[PDB]
This record gives structure tokens, C-alpha cells and sequence, in this order.
């Protein structure tokens, strides 16, 4: 491999996907989404893999917003130590496991949020 990062990044994805069967790929090698159910509550963990990744931290968001000690002040963006410790020597899949595991300890609660996104622009994928 000419570049270590591209080979390393692939190692991260195959491990994460393998760890999580439910995990669904939204964007090839760029966006991963894992659904999590707790207390009859369904949430979805969104994962972003920037070009810099894994040399850079990923962007993780939760919808709908929940009230947790790992939830940012906005209650929309995720900012936890698990994520902070993110590094090439750390298994991204493990981080995801930790996020929902924390919820298991204490189920999430819908927190106040905006009625809609600033540029809410999303349409159905359609049949094809």
C-alpha cells in the first residue's frame, strides 16, 4: 500500500462493520449508521468518516436529540470521552458499542430541539 492511511482506514471499517451486523452503510467508506433500541425507544447513531479519518476524529450525531451526560449542550451533537480518545490504535466499533452501552445504563430522554433544520432539504430515494 502506497499510503498507510488508506490501508489503515479500510482496516477500521471492516472491523466496525463486522462488529455490528445491524450497521448500515449510507455512504461508501464515508457514512455509517447503526440503529439502537432501548426502553422501546429507537435511536440512530450516525457516523462520518472525513478524508483525514482515521487521523482525525469522526463526526457523530444522534436523532432525535436525547438528554444524556454524553450529549453535547445542544443535545444534537455527540461529544464524549470515548470519542475524544479516538485514534488509529482504537477500534471505532468499540467506541460505538460504548455509546449505546452508556444508554443501557440510563435510557435517553427526548430533549428540546428545533422544529426543523436550518436548510431542511431531503427527498425520498425513490424506486431507483
Amino acid at each position: 500500500g502506497l499510503t498507510s492511511l488508506q490501508q489503515q482506514k479500510q482496516r477500521l471499517i471492516e472491523s466496525l462493520r463486522n462488529s455490528h451486523s445491524s450497521i448500515a452503510e449510507i455512504q461508501k467508506d464515508v457514512e455509517y449508521r447503526l440503529p439502537f433500541t432501548i426502553n422501546n425507544l429507537t435511536i440512530n447513531i450516525n457516523i462520518l468518516l472525513p478524508p483525514q479519518f482515521p487521523q482525525e476524529k469522526p463526526v457523530i450525531s444522534v436523532y432525535p436529540p436525547i438528554r444524556h451526560h454524553l450529549m453535547d449542550k445542544q443535545g444534537v451533537y455527540v461529544t464524549s470521552p470515548l470519542v475524544n480518545n479516538f485514534t488509529m490504535h482504537s477500534d471505532l466499533g468499540k467506541i460505538i458499542q460504548s455509546l449505546l452501552d452508556e444508554f443501557w445504563k440510563n435510557p435517553p430522554v427526548l430533549a428540546p430541539t428545533s422544529t426543523a433544520f436550518p436548510y431542511l432539504y431531503s427527498n425520498p430515494s425513490g424506486m431507483s
